[PDB]
């Protein structure tokens, strides 16, 4: 067991090893670790055993960091909490790489640049769905990227209706069945998020920033194309299906007059992203055989994630039971290399 030291930045107690060092508030500070020489952000969760549902995510957040081990995802450098039994335990503490900016505070792109940042995404994505993990809120905040263009992808989901309402952006990016409810959707809602963050680095402009979720829905449709009798049939609301049928038809547009200009390979993938109905999306894996990431494809270096076990999910257990599953995890932690 480390030694721990104390101190109270911005009205916030911080108990941590003497590893870390420099603490500044950026409840998140940012650090530098002497044992690594990373630079690190420490995240210190707030209330993580107040209430069932909050101890469970709590146990989920650190089951999903615990896993990831790959370049173009956030990944867990260390975990830790300064009690000594579990009779006393309350506080987790979050260890990973300092990142400096996300992707707005990056976005003049090049198609050379966007080839790279989208084929980041895909290596990442496709690591993330091996292992049956959906990220489910891919957008460009939830994107770190440095000085030399490298990317990761963080944030994953673990949000409320206000939060979702309006001209926000926090909906534009969401693929139509999950921002409608229209069915049980799958691992292919974040190729369309994709979609939508590479049309945006092409162009300079939102691809679909609705007002509201009706006025989204009606810019997705013009440009897609209204569904057809196949799509209809798997969306289970009968409500939802009355909505659509009162839709005027329209036909797919031509994406070559959308993104005028664009590379015609990277048009030829943004039509195969941005499908309405999510069974036809292409995969992660087969866009990274697109030819439009042939200067940076490499087989024999993208690789797939061990499986990672979902059954806690739909376990029903007491606050206590939560906390001292999570505090199995927190003891058990090994570090990398
Ligand atoms: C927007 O992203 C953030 O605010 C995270 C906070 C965060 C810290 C540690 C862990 Br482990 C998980 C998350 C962040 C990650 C890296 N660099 C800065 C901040
Ligand atoms: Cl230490
Ligand atoms: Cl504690
Ligand atoms: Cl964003
Ligand atoms: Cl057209
Ligand atoms: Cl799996
Ligand atoms: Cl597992």
């Amino acid at each position: 067991r480390p030694t721990f030291y104390r101190q109270e930045l911005n009205k916030t107690i911080w108990e941590v090893p003497e590893r870390y060092q420099n603490l500044s508030p950026v409840s998140v500070c940012a650090a530098f670790d002497t044992k690594t020489g990373h630079r690190v952000a420490v995240k210190k969760l707030s209330r993580p055993f107040q209430s069932i549902i909050h101890a469970k995510r709590t146990y989920r957040e650190l089951r999903l960091l615990k896993h990831m081990k790959h370049e173009n995802v956030i990944g867990l450098l260390d975990v830790f909490t300064p009690a000594r039994s579990l009779e006393e335990f309350n506080d987790v503490y979050l260890v990973t790489h300092l990142m400096g900016a996300d992707l707005n505070n990056i976005v003049k792109l090049t198609d050379d640049h966007v080839q790279f940042l989208i084929y980041q995404i895909l290596r990442g994505l496709k690591y993330i769905h091996s292992a049956d993990i959906i990220h489910r809120d891919l957008k460009p905040s939830n994107l770190a990227v440095n000085e030399d263009c490298e990317l990761k992808i963080l944030d994953f989901g673990l949000h409320t209706d206000d939060e979702m309402t309006g001209y926000v952006a926090t909906r534009w990016y969401r693929a139509p069945e999950i921002m409608l409810n229209w069915m049980h959707y799958n691992q292919t809602v974040d190729i369309w998020s994709v979609g939508c963050i590479m049309a945006e680095l092409l162009t300079g402009r939102t691809l679909f920033p609705g007002t509201d979720h009706i006025d989204q829905l009606k810019l997705i449709l013009r440009l897609v194309g209204t569904p057809g009798a196949e799509l209809l049939k798997k969306i289970s609301s009968e409500s939802a299906r009355n909505y659509i049928q009162s839709l005027a038809q329209m036909p797919k547009m031509n994406f070559a007059n959308v993104f005028i200009g664009a590379n015609p390979l990277a048009v030829d993938l943004l039509e195969k992203m941005l499908v309405l109905d999510s069974d036809k999306r292409i995969t992660a894996a087969q866009a990274l055989a697109h030819a439009y990431f042939a200067q940076y494809h490499d087989p024999d270096d993208e690789p797939v994630a061990d499986p990672y076990d979902q059954s806690f999910e739909s376990r029903d257990l007491l606050i206590d039971e939560w906390k001292s599953l999570t505090y199995d995890e927190v003891i058990s932690f090994v570090p990398p290399p």
